[PDB]
């Protein structure tokens, strides 16, 4: 929108995710299988996302990401927002985030990979506890929990 | 998600509108206050987008603009995509755009403001026509319009 010229910055690499959060309003986090190199690796947690496909609609993106990850079908409740980021050749990501909920009755089913160690539903109070140990691969997870809190009306993180 | 390192890029302005189609599939545009030219204003068109406030959710603000601008109560009906831009101050501003519909009995009731001379329902030919004659501010409102077309089953735009 409007009249205010601006430039086009292109952004090459799209990737859509989810904040799954269970009815006691635990988030559920994919973990890396082990950190590139030094000691006995031990990989960080994130949430689960993935490779938008050129064209593909993120959010749609954002729900198949989640299924293939951790085995639940679950369905995008509301959009928490995007940001942005620059690999150091020069490339643009664009991550994506929804507030998403499981469809009832599933079963937790990993995709382990040569990337994905496994994956689990975690509390508020653990989490506060991951992310104090520097155990969060991006600080942006434990602001789009907040957001997700708020908006569900649970507790907020305690730290 | 990823352990491959990357630095965060800023982005300052963040703006949120909506493709809004009736039943029809036409599309709700807003007409600018007349461009600056020469002898002759004549107003561009563009979907109903406005800013979104610092910490307010896209969606939400996206919902908000397009009532404030054209009158209309919409929801939300999925998310189309966001685009970056960067004004020549070297500011970044990430577009956000829904698919919407209105909420059923309305009557179009345009904010008219300095910014704003009018808002209305452009059918998919006369769409097609404002594309062509270079009246469409931002050519992603084509690309968009296509998108929402093609989600709703709607034929496709001559342009
Ligand atoms: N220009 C680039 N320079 C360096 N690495 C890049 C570049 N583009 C993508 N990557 C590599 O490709 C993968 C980028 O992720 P992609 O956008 O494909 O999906 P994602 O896993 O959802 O998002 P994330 O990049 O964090 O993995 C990175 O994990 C990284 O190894
Ligand atoms: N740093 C900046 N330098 C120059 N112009 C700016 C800057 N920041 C915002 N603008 C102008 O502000 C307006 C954007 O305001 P806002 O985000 O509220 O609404 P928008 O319609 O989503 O944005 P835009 O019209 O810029 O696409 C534009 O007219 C744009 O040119
Ligand atoms: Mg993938
Ligand atoms: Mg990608
Ligand atoms: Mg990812
Ligand atoms: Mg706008
Ligand atoms: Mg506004
Ligand atoms: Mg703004």
């Amino acid at each position: 929108m409007e009249h205010d010229e601006r430039t086009h910055v292109p952004v090459e690499l799209r990737a859509a995710g989810v904040v799954l959060l269970n009815e006691r309003g635990d988030i559920l986090l994919v973990q890396e299988k082990g950190i590139p190199g030094h000691p006995e690796k031990a990989g960080l947690w994130h949430i689960p996302s993935g490779a938008v496909e050129d064209g593909e609609n993120p959010q749609d993106a954002a729900v198949r990401e989640a299924c293939e990850e951790t085995g639940l079908r679950v369905r995008p409740v509301k959009f928490l927002g995007a940001y942005l980021g620059r690999f150091p050749d020069g490339v643009l990501i664009l991550r994506h985030v929804w507030l998403a909920e499981p469809e009832p009755g599933q079963t937790l089913a990993p995709a382990f990979t040569d990337e994905i160690a496994e994956a689990s539903f975690v509390s508020r109070e653990d989490f506060a506890q991951l992310y104090a140990a520097g155990q969060i691969r991006m600080y942006q997870t434990k602001l789009f929990y907040a957001d997700a809190l708020r908006e569900k009306g649970f507790p907020a993180l305690p730290v």
